[PDB]
Formats: C-alpha cells, structure tokens, sequence
DNA sequence: CGGCAGTACTG
DNA sequence: CAGTAC
DNA sequence: GCCG
C-alpha cells in the first residue's frame, strides 16, 4: 500500500491545513498527490524518481525534504488556528467560512459553540451528534439500515428497488454515511412515495433529525432501535429509472473517482454528473448538451471508452 | 496560464 | 447572492 | 497543489 507513509502523513497534515483554510485547490492537489504516493509500487529514492510520479516541483521538493530530513519544516509554520477551524468544520453544516467566523469571534472550543456561538438548524443538528458523526459504522449496521429502508419502501410499492450506494457498496468496512438510492423499474411509479415513506419512517422513529428536505433528495439522521446505538447520517434519493445508471455511479464513489471520470468525459466532450451523461453542449455556448442513454453502469463505461471498473476498484 | 463538476437547499 | 452539501 |  503506502510505501512512503512517513511523508504522506506530514503532507496529509499540510493538506488538512489548506482544506481548513479555504484553499480548496491547494488541498485538492495535496490529496491527489498523497493518493498517488500511497498507490505507487516502490518507495521513493531521489528527487528525479519522485517528480516522475504523475508530483510536481514543489511537491517533490517536499518529498525530498522528508526523505532527507525526518520532519518537514512547513509544518512548523502552520497556524495555531488550524485545529480550531478543523474542529468547527467537524460540525455538520459548518465549513471554512463559518469556522473562520466562529474563530474571529473568539471561540476556541465546541462548548463555546454550544453556548455563545450562533448556530443554524443544521449546524445544531451537527453540533448535537458531534461524536457519532465522526465514528464510522460497521458494514453490518449499514446493511441493517439499507434493508430497513427497503422493506418500508416496498410496503408502499413492491415494485420499488433500493440500493445502499456509497462506501458500503465500494466494500469499505466503515461508513459514516448511508446513501440509499430508491427507484422503480418502469421509471414512472416512483413519483409520489418519497414523502409517504419519509413520514412513515419518521413516525416510527427510524429518523431522528432532518437536514436538507427536498422533493427528490432527503438528508437526515437515523438510529437503529436498540441499546447503545449511535446516530448515523442517512440520505434517501428517489431518482427515475432512466437516470439510475448515471446516479449509482456518483453515489457509489469516490469523489476523486467521479473527478477523474468527469475530467475524462470532458476531454472526450461529455458531461458526466450525478443525473445524466450528456455530450458537449453547443458553443459563449449557443446550446445545451445532448443526453446519451446509459441504462447500466457498463453503458457509462462504454460511452466513455473505458473498461468497467468494479465498485471495489473506485478509490482513485 | 488557467482549469480542477455541476447541482439543489437553506438562509 | 453566498455557504455547505453530495 | 498539478497538468494539459
Ligand atoms: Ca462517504
Ligand atoms: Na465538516
Ligand atoms: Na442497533
């Protein structure tokens, strides 16, 4: 696996500092570089050998900094606000600009957020389940959640099928997220069961809190009935059968996977989002793009000129 | 240099 | 409009 | 942050 973890560690700390400080691109380059250093077959030996890794000049300059020295000195200049901002980012619905606001307001602890800090409804639901949301769950409990949502959905219409796309479907032992995709094979009967099932599950108590409540997209908190059960974040999306193959890809993950798939689709003049695979829109543009039917996940790998990758092989 | 995904919700 | 989310 |  990671043959250069002594450097990937210190760089993941640097990338975290950038991610916590609004520099999404600095963090994205760092993460793509750690994801490349962790997947490389042999450990690094020189600067030349480091830069040839698809790693730049200043990144391999840090690789060589940790290869010749034992501690990267960039880390010594990291701002002391980085931990506080990261802590505020650990709250749901709270990112770099809200952590920055809380920080300049003199807040330096979660208790300060729960006492004097102004919170939104979502930032409150995140602040109350702070520990649970950071404790990823075993695959078995995610399966319990999946089957529970599927059974309750099938009671409204037995034709409906469900799938727990996400790190679970990728085969990851832990999952601090549960995204259940529900659809109907005909693509027309699905319309109208979202609210009924959502109220059903909240009535029984499967759902504890609600975050983003849209017509087609549900985001909230669930908790399996039983002792010592921690609150897990669940999303329930009811998209038509036509778009199911384009949705199941994105909601399977990872993000970096759908980022490389989106780049590859863009080079071949195609837009690959979580709703449909369309080709290049007319060009300022003088027209939208043309949808390409892709019923199965292989059809999407096909129209993109790529071999089918198993969900297990989607960490990119 | 300049692009790195586009989207819906919430406020 | 922006912020945070997938 | 890297790379076309
Ligand atoms: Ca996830
Ligand atoms: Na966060
Ligand atoms: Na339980």
């Amino acid at each position: 696996t990671n043959h250069n973890l002594h450097i990937t560690e210190k760089l993941e700390v640097l990338a975290k500092a950038y991610s916590v400080q609004g520099d999404k691109w600095r963090a994205l380059g760092y993460a793509k570089a750690i994801n490349a250093l962790k997947s490389f077959h042999k450990p690094v030996t020189s600067y030349q050998e480091a830069c040839s890794i698809p790693i730049g000049k200043r990144m391999a300059e840090k690789i060589i900094e940790i290869l010749e020295s034992g501690h990267l000195r960039k880390l010594d200049h990291i701002s002391e606000s980085v931990p506080v901002l990261e802590l505020f980012s650990n709250i749901w619905g709270a990112g770099t600009k809200t952590a920055q606001m809380w920080y300049q307001q003199g807040f330096r602890s979660l208790e300060d957020i729960r006492s004097q800090a102004s919170l939104t409804t979502q930032q409150a639901i995140g602040l109350k389940h702070y520990s649970d949301f950071l404790e990823r769950m075993p695959r078995e409990e995610a399966t319990e959640i999946e089957q529970t949502v599927q059974k309750a959905a099938q009671a409204f219409n037995s034709g409906l099928l469900c799938v727990a796309c996400g790190s679970y479907r990728r085969g990851k032992a832990t999952c601090g997220d549960v995204d259940v995709l529900i659809t109907h094979p005909d693509g027309r009967s699905h319309r109208g069961i979202f609210s009924r099932l959502l109220d059903s599950l909240r009535q029984e108590g499967f759902l504890t809190d609600d975050l983003v409540k849209g017509e087609t997209k549900y985001l909230g908190v669930c908790r399996l009935p039983g002792p010592g059960r921690r609150h897990r974040r669940l999303d329930i999306r009811v998209v038509p059968y036509s778009e199911f193959a384009c949705a199941l890809l994105y909601f399977t993950g990872s993000a970096h996977f759908n980022r490389s798939m989106r780049a590859l689709a863009k080079t071949k003049g195609m837009s690959l989002n979580e709703y449909a695979l369309s080709t290049a829109v007319v060009r300022a543009k003088v027209g939208p793009g043309r949808v390409l039917p892709t019923p199965t996940e292989k059809d999407v790998f096909r129209l993109l000129g790529l071999p089918y990758r198993e969900p297990a092989e989607r960490d990119w």
